[PDB]
DNA sequence: CGGCTTACG
DNA sequence: CGTA
DNA sequence: GCCG
């Protein structure tokens, strides 16, 4: 079992679901307290279990596994012996964890903002609604749409959304393409949003595209919120999506990349977020190359690797290729 | 011990 | 600060 | 919290 998540296949569904879910609670709680190192270790340990070929049934099976030390092994031991880990349960029911989870789930609210509100005594969404002077326009939109945004997006929703985005993209720039990325590209059957990557086969033609796309979507009445309701290339918006007799708000992410960068953007925005983070860490620490969603840089030669495909990038990094369905770290 | 992310909005 |  |  290699130490980096990008060195092993991680399928969407696996054989250690309960154990990984417990470790991810602790990871989440570490992030609520600002402990990014502990968050990473618990995230990485959970990911190791997702990559295992069978269930962990005894402690000895944790021997030699990367990112399992005293703390994560004790968590697994208690789940194996009693079905529950007291630390995890204490976190689950704590007022701090529940409120930080509630607040950070709001679109436009991160850990710093949620922590400030918590310290001021706020605890519920209605607490926030009563203090609208505390809220950015983005957070007001996240708060008003919170109930719809907490409803999982379904794979059936995704196809209708992609068609309306493609229609607006095609008017904005004939020949531009829309590629589904994020969790649905990794095979997820539901998600918190829908992620699209847009490009054009003629390098440079994608410049200035996303303002034109957003203006067309907004004119069609499909945009409930976006940051530009000047030049921009990413939009994190809220879409109006049809439903039986009505509609629901859905988060949609749109990203534009030139075709030269498209493989790097596709790799970055397909995720998972831990997979991509580990891939960039592997690139820097093990290969001495700087990877991001725009390219792959050799700091010694001061040169960028050209890539025509994700397969190119895995090869540049000396990694076996993983299809998106195996990037569910 | 140092290290653990990234550009863009 | 937020996207996260 | 764990790795190197
Ligand atoms: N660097 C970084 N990139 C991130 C982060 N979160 C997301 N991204 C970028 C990089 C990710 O690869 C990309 C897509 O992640 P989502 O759409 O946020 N989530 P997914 O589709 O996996 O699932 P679902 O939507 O169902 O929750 O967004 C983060 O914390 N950090
Ligand atoms: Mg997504
Ligand atoms: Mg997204
Ligand atoms: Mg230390």
């Amino acid at each position: 079992m290699p130490a980096y998540a990008c060195q092993r296949p991680t399928p969407l569904t696996h054989h250690n679901t309960g154990l990984s879910e417990a470790l991810e609670i602790l990871a989440e709680a570490a992030g609520f307290e600002g402990s990014e190192g502990r968050l990473l270790t618990f995230c990485r340990a959970a990911s190791v279990l997702k990559a295992l070929p069978s269930p962990v049934t005894t402690l000895s099976q944790l021997q030699g596994l990367p990112h399992f030390g005293e703390h994560s092994s004790r968590v697994v031991q208690e789940l194996l012996e009693h079905g529950v880990c007291e630390e995890v349960e204490r976190v689950r029911r704590s007022e701090r964890y529940q409120t930080m989870k509630l607040f950070t789930q709001i679109f436009g609210v991160g850990v710093k903002t949620a922590d400030r509100w918590y310290r001021e005594g706020l605890r519920t969404l209605d607490d926030l609604r009563e203090q609208p002077q505390k809220l950015t326009q983005q957070q007001k939109a996240g708060l008003q749409h919170h109930q719809d945004l907490s409803t999982p997006v379904l794979r059936s929703d995704v196809d209708a959304l992609q068609q309306v985005v493609e229609e607006a993209v095609g008017q904005a720039l004939p020949g531009a393409t829309v590629t589904l990325t994020g969790g649905f590209r990794r095979g997820k059957l539901q998600g918190h949003d829908v992620d699209f990557l847009i490009t054009h086969p003629k390098e440079g033609q994608e410049a200035g595209l996303l303002p034109r796309v957003m203006c067309r979507l907004q004119d069609q009445g499909l945009i409930l919120y976006h940051q530009h309701q000047d030049a921009f290339e990413r939009s994190f918006c809220i879409f109006r999506l049809p439903q039986p007799g009505s509609w629901k708000a859905v988060r949609v992410d749109l990203v534009v990349a030139p075709v030269s960068q498209f493989p790097f953007a596709l790799l970055g925005w397909t995720g998972s977020k831990l997979f991509a983070r580990e891939l960039r860490r592997f690139s820097r620490k093990e290969k001495g190359l700087w990877l991001n969603s725009h390219g792959l840089f050799d700091p010694e030669q001061k040169t960028f690797f050209q890539a025509a495909s994700e397969e190119d990038i895995f090869r540049h990094l000396g990694l076996e290729y993983l299809p998106p369905e195996q990037r569910n770290a």
